[PDB]
């Protein structure tokens, strides 16, 4: 069990670090980001989810045949299902009845079982709202709470954060900055511990839609359509006052940068081309030579019914406008 | 440039091999599959288009710039997009006028410039005597000829086949078998040459749709339901007077046995499904307890509105019906 634990750590992590090239306005830059598709159900979520269970396993938090429940329509959902399966619980998740059959067959695929929550019924706030009562009403439930479990966080420290910091090295480069947009905050905070103790002068930002500034202004939650980030309240699980400043990228400015990407080969959604603005921001103040890093958390496969796939209105102050990729220079993997 | 073709090794590659241990009526059985979504583009044809374009430059048959033309809706046109925009050439895609606007975008996400051909036009055949056409006007044009080029069965001798038998010896084991559904034959050709070289003993057999048995019949053309193989005629790559019988399996057998692989964890497609009751079909004539190998092509996401996501008639002869998925008893990756 402890073999099996230890065996199934192969179909998660392990991911490629790009080094990417790029011309803005017009002078070289570039970015290095961590490819997250190449995973079990090609998502960064992963990493979290089989970490999340191993470490519950560990201190008997989980027993086995336990119902694993979670509010979510994204990787999360999706990254527990199969991971729930492999390991043999059920899985139950709770969203907005206005999903996409897109998502819902998604997650069903894996065996997990739909609850959609009405609007009314109290929306996305109800479906975390409604996990805690169904666990409430069945104590033998397992929670992930991901929003709040520090298990998430610890994954990224332990995992994508271990691998980003020594991939890094490895070129014999210091990391001056990371950027990462955020959901839970587990990314943020755990690759941004993992950093802090590597290279303490380094600058961790997070990343929220300038359209929704939740982060940078405490209170506003209004429509955006980066998904993966910036739920419609502040994680608990992040925490600002330890971080550097917000940044903050047009949910268009996304979009069209994810549009390139995929363009030059690299097909990912649209919380990737958020991060990949964020980190040419982040870029920009600190100087323009400074090695920042950032990551993809999906890829485009998803996104195929979304605006990923339109024509957006480009804007004075978006960043993907000046931007023209170059090439990958580089490609580690360890 | 040699630098640029050696990095990029690491975007593809190096997958997961699962052990699965099963019940089927009720003796435990158990099947050896390695898991192709960890690429790139997340199908096995990564390894493929990524090989057939770093050979190609090597004995100067592509210049930069040249145009990419091939013929599919399927994984090889998007494997082919994504490196081409790489390595710098454009793409053209021929696909007949009938496909799903799914599959139209997801290709050109990465680029890649579509031609529908009508049916008419000469539909599927078409597409492919359509390449061949532009390439006499474009002379310019590199073609890969996925069907007939042996760049792309060397991929697989050099890649997924090393690694096959690398994975299989280090658990101390013979592979005394090989399955793999047929659409251009690269993976039965290359991998089975591989595994003969180690196995001189193993049993190489190409798949086929019951539905369909083109290979096992020499003419038959049938519909089907199994993406990624099969198509309507014999491709010139797959050498049949030199691999063993002909296994066949009945697309509906294959969706369900699809179905409960993504049930236990593992979300494929439905080529997928058909190399696992194939493999178990191999194992019930060479023995309950031989060493079968198959692989996963890609995963279940674009699948999404297939006969995947449906209920199957269940028929007597299917085997899926047999099958209960207990665990994954092993993960190998090096
Ligand atoms: C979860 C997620 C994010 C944000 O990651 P957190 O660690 O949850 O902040 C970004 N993009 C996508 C697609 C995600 O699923
Ligand atoms: C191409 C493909 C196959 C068959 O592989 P060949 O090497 O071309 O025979 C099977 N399944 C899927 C999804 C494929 O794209
Ligand atoms: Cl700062
Ligand atoms: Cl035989």
């Amino acid at each position: 069990e402890q073999k099996k634990m230890k065996y199934l750590e192969n179909l998660v992590g392990k991911t490629p670090m790009l080094e990417l090239i790029f011309d803005y306005k017009g002078e070289e830059r570039r970015i290095f980001v961590k490819n997250e598709s190449y995973n079990l159900t090609g998502s960064i979520k992963d990493r979290m989810a089989f970490y999340t269970l191993k470490k519950a396993y560990e201190k008997n938090e989980i027993k086995k045949g336990a119902p694993i429940v979670e509010a979510t329509s994204g990787n999360t959902g999706i990254a527990f299902s199969a991971m729930g399966a492999i390991l043999g619980h059920p899985v139950i998740i709770y969203m907005p009845d206005w999903m996409s059959e897109e998502r819902k067959s998604l997650i069903r695929s894996f065996g997990a079982k739909i609850i959609l929550v009405s609007r009314k019924e109290g929306g996305f706030l109800g479906s975390i709202e409604k996990t805690k009562e169904f666990a409430k009403n069945n104590p033998d439930t397992y929670l992930p709470s991901q929003f709040s479990n520090l298990y998430n966080s610890e994954a990224h420290y332990y995992g994508i954060g271990l691998e980003i910091v020594n991939e890094m090295k490895s070129l014999n480069l210091n990391i001056d900055g990371f950027v990462a947009g955020v959901g839970t905050g587990g990314t943020v905070m755990g690759i941004g511990k993992r950093i802090k103790e590597n290279f303490s002068n380094a600058k961790i930002c997070p990343l929220e839609p300038l359209n929704s500034p939740t982060l940078s202004t405490g209170y506003k939650v209004a429509k955006h359509r980066i998904e993966g980030i910036s739920d419609e309240f502040i994680p608990d699980l992040v925490k600002l006052d330890k971080l550097d400043n917000v940044v903050s990228v047009d949910d268009g400015d996304a979009i069209v940068m994810a549009q390139k990407l995929a363009k030059c080969g690299l097909g990912v959604g649209i919380s990737s081309g958020a991060n990949f603005i964020g980190a040419l921001m982040l870029q920009n103040k600190l100087g323009k030579d400074s090695v920042i890093v950032t990551v993809f958390p999906d890829d485009n496969k998803k996104y195929l019914s979304t605006d990923l796939m339109r024509e957006e209105k480009v804007k004075e102050d978006f960043l993907s406008k000046d931007i023209t990729l170059k090439e990958i220079k580089n490609v580690l993997r360890v």
